[PDB]
């Protein structure tokens, strides 16, 4: 559930390193 959609969790978009 990163941003505007916030309905999942796991995209790993802001999990760099």
């Amino acid at each position: 559930k990163w941003y505007f959609r916030v309905y999942y969790r796991g995209i790993y978009y802001r999990r760099y390193r």
